Formats: structure tokens, C-alpha cells, sequence
């Protein structure tokens, strides 16, 4: 395996990166620098996080520290759905670049297809709970997304939560400059993703797996959900191969020619996510764990499935 992809702007991305997701502000720090040591050198993060300054303080110590150079990182952070508005997309990438301690990034995603009212709110609703749109239209914010190209701000742009109507609607943007270098989208085991990546790949987009692991601290896990982590026959893939279930889950999306983020702030699980380079499942295995789909689906907000770009109803 190539540690490195190859994107369509002929840039390189790590394969493995780590996310941030969740991960405390009194944590992340020490776990970027971590990572880093450890040699990730892609950390996924977002403005919704609420944590890009802390990431920032670790790429920051790390580059002058000389650990590593900032051509060797490949850092990559969204644009949050209030910004979509093309007056506000300069500056919400501007705060980003400033919080994490960066000139550009390499990647910019746009989060979700759906634009919501612009304020403080990052989640503005109505009185019964339901998302406030904003009105801009989504080919109008990618244009947006471009100038940042053009500028010097982001060295690539690309999609997140787009479903395969959303993406053909960003390629058949009229006066499309910069085509999305990636779409990352939720997927693991249970939600195999079958259909939407072999669309995305076939148009040159990479897929990036957001949740590999299931997100077992997601905010509203129950009990009695699926747990891919302890799942007897992810369980014993893993230990045909003397790897953990972790390990496993993080080997398969990069067999499927994917981008894989898992998300920790323990070190030592910082550490074993990475030591997946020097296994093979065979194919076999991969179609094996394809077969445990179920559309399954963590990332799923309630308050925007009512939103006119709401990914989630077409079938991919
Ligand atoms: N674009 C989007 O809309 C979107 C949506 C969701 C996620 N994402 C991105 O994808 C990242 C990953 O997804 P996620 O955070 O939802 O969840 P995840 O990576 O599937 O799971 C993270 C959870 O797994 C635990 N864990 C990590 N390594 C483990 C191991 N070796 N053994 C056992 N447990 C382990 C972590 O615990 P500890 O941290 O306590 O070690 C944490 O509770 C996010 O952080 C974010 O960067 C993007
Ligand atoms: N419910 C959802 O699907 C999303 C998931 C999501 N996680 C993520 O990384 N991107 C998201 O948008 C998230 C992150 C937040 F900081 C706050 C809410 C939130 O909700
Ligand atoms: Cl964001």
C-alpha cells in the first residue's frame, strides 16, 4: 500500500489521518502531538468542532519544534453549514487558518450540502425544532470554494455528506473551475457505501470514511446500538491477522482505495490506529465485511431532514 493518494488538483494525501471529532480541548493538544510523533500527517478538524485552536497549538509546536515540515502535513478543515452565503466563506476560512496557526490548508471541505441562516447559532432553528435555511445555492458556494483556490487560501476544495445527486450537480456546475477532490462521507462496515463510492471514484473524486469505527462517543449512542469495535466477527478477522478490531476497521476502507480518519485521544490507541501498513486483508475478507451493511446511519440530523438539500433521503 502507498501510504499517499493521489488526488485530481496532483497533490498527494495521507491515507490515514487522525480525527477530531469530539476530542476534548484539554486533550487534543497532546493528542495531535501525539499523532504527529507517531507519524500521522493528516489531521481532519472543522470549525464546528469547536477545537481548532487547540489543534493549532500542536501542528504549531510541531512544525517549529522541526518534527516535521508543513509540506509533509495535509491538513484538512470544512466549512460550516451557516457560511454557505459566498460573504462569508472568505472569513470562515480565514478563522480556520488563523486557528489552527496556518498560511493555507490543503483541503476545504464544504460539511454539508445544506446551508443554514447565518449567526451565531450553529444549529439556528425554528420553534418546532426544525433547521432554518439559508436560500444560497450550493453551485453559488462552490464557486466560493474556488476563489479560495485562487487566492492561496486552500491548495484543494472539496464536499462532505454529498449524495451522488449533490456531487453530479457540483460536475455539471456551469463554468466548473476546480473540480471537488474528495467527498467525505460516513462509512464502515455497516454502512458500506457501496454505490456512492464506485460513483465518486469513476468521476476521479476520493472518498474519505468519516465514523470507521462506528463512533461509539457519538453524543446520542445507546446502549443497545450496533458496536461495530465488538462485533465477534469483525472480532475474529482481526485476530486471524493478530491485529485488533480496530486495526481491521481502519485496514479496510484503504483497501477500498479510501481515505480513512478514525478519531482518538488516547495515545496509545493513537499509536495502534497507526500500525495498520504492514497487513493485508485479502479479498475474501474485504467482501466479508461488505456483507455486514445494513444502512446503518450515525450521522443522520433530525432538525435537517427537512432541508430542500437534505442528503440522507435519496438512496445514495
Ligand atoms: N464530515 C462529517 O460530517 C463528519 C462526521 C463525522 C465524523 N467526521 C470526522 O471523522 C472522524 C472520525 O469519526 P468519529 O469521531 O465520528 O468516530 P470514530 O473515529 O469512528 O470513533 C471514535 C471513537 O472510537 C474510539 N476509539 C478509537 N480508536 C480505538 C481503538 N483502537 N479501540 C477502541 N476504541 C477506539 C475513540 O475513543 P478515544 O478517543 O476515547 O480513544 C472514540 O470514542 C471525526 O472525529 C471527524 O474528524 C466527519
Ligand atoms: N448529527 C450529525 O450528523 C452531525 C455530525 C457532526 N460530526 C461531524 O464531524 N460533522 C458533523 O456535522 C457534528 C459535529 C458537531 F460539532 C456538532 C454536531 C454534529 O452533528
Ligand atoms: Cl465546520
Amino acid at each position: 500500500m502507498a501510504s499517499r493518494i493521489l488526488l485530481n488538483n496532483g497533490a498527494k494525501m495521507p491515507i490515514l489521518g487522525l480525527g477530531t471529532w469530539k476530542s476534548p480541548p484539554g486533550q487534543v493538544t497532546e493528542a495531535v502531538k501525539v499523532a504527529i510523533d507517531v507519524g500521522y500527517r493528516h489531521i481532519d478538524c472543522a470549525h464546528v468542532y469547536q477545537n481548532e485552536n487547540e489543534v493549532g497549538v500542536a501542528i504549531q509546536e510541531k512544525l517549529r519544534e522541526q518534527v516535521v515540515k508543513r509540506e509533509e502535513l495535509f491538513i484538512v478543515s470544512k466549512l460550516w453549514c451557516t457560511y454557505h452565503e459566498k460573504g462569508l466563506v472568505k472569513g470562515a476560512c480565514q478563522k480556520t487558518l488563523s486557528d489552527l496557526k496556518l498560511d493555507y490548508l490543503d483541503l476545504y471541505l464544504i460539511h454539508w450540502p445544506t446551508g443554514f441562516k447565518p449567526g451565531k447559532e450553529f444549529f439556528p432553528l425554528d420553534e418546532s425544532g426544525n433547521v432554518v435555511p439559508s436560500d444560497t445555492n450550493i453551485l453559488d458556494t462552490w464557486a466560493a470554494m474556488e476563489e479560495l483556490v485562487d487566492e492561496g487560501l486552500v491548495k484543494a476544495i472539496g464536499i462532505s455528506n454529498f449524495n451522488h445527486l449533490q456531487v453530479e450537480m457540483i460536475l455539471n456546475k456551469p463554468g466548473l473551475k476546480y473540480k471537488p477532490a474528495v467527498n467525505q462521507i460516513e462509512c464502515h462496515p455497516y454502512l458500506t457505501q457501496e454505490k456512492l463510492i464506485q460513483y465518486c471514484q469513476s468521476k476521479g473524486i476520493v472518498v474519505t470514511a468519516y465514523s470507521p469505527l462506528g463512533s461509539p462517543d457519538r453524543p446520542w449512542a445507546k446502549p443497545e446500538d450496533p458496536s461495530l469495535l465488538e462485533d465477534p466477527r469483525i472480532k475474529a478477522i482481526a485476530a486471524k491477522h493478530n491485529k485488533t478490531t480496530a486495526q481491521v476497521l481502519i485496514r479496510f476502507p484503504m483497501q477500498r482505495n479510501l481515505v480513512v480518519i478514525p478519531k482518538s485521544v488516547t495515545p496509545e490507541r493513537i499509536a495502534e490506529n497507526f500500525k495498520v501498513f504492514d497487513f493485508e486483508l485479502s479479498s475474501q475478507d474485504m467482501t466479508t465485511l461488505l456483507s455486514y451493511n445494513r444502512n446503518w446511519r450515525v450521522c443522520a440530523p433530525l432538525s435537517c431532514t427537512s432541508h430542500k438539500d437534505y442528503p440522507f433521503h435519496e438512496e445514495f
